[PDB]
């Protein structure tokens, strides 16, 4: 019943994984199509690459920690402590709430500078999810990067049984 609450709240790691892939390059993209109209703006679309890549590199072992909490035991549950799972849950409903603010900004972008808007706004919203997405991605990175080891010492502890 923990598994299947906490899986419940996180939802598809995959669907995250998927988009993440579709985003980096749209964005990517964006990022050669503005190198001579907006530098600043060029910039910062072509920051959001390795920003969403962390992600990328870092799915295979969220899924597998999400795994080792299913298939916990009494004593791997006490490394997932209730500060733990609630910055698992807070970090991963950020990716989510940020997603749906990153997704219309390139069309809205490429309709800014069609019609000769000033792309200030655009840009300062688009720092503004990079910086968060690089704090949130980066969180749930070392708190997986920290428990796996952790449960990993903990078996190899645990094998002279
Ligand atoms: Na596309
Ligand atoms: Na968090």
């Amino acid at each position: 019943h923990l598994y299947q609450d906490l899986q419940r709240e996180v939802g598809s790691l995959k669907e995250i994984n998927f988009m993440l892939s579709v985003l980096q390059k749209e964005f990517l993209h964006l990022s050669k199509e503005f190198a001579t109209t907006s530098k600043d703006l060029s910039a910062v679309s072509q920051d959001f690459y390795s920003c969403l890549q962390a992600f990328r590199d870092n799915y295979k072992g969220f899924e597998s920690l999400l795994d080792e909490y299913k298939n916990s035991t009494e004593e791997m549950r006490k490394l997932f402590s209730q500060e733990i799972i609630a910055d698992l849950k807070g970090s991963v409903a950020s990716l989510r709430e940020e997603i749906r603010f990153l997704t219309p900004l390139a069309e809205e972008v490429r309709r800014l500078a069609h019609n000769q808007q000033s792309l200030t706004a655009a840009i300062e919203e688009l720092k503004t999810i990079r910086d968060s997405l690089r704090d949130e991605i980066g969180q749930l990175s070392q708190l997986s990067k920290t428990l796996t080891s952790q449960i990993a010492l903990q078996r190899k502890l645990e094998h002279h049984h």
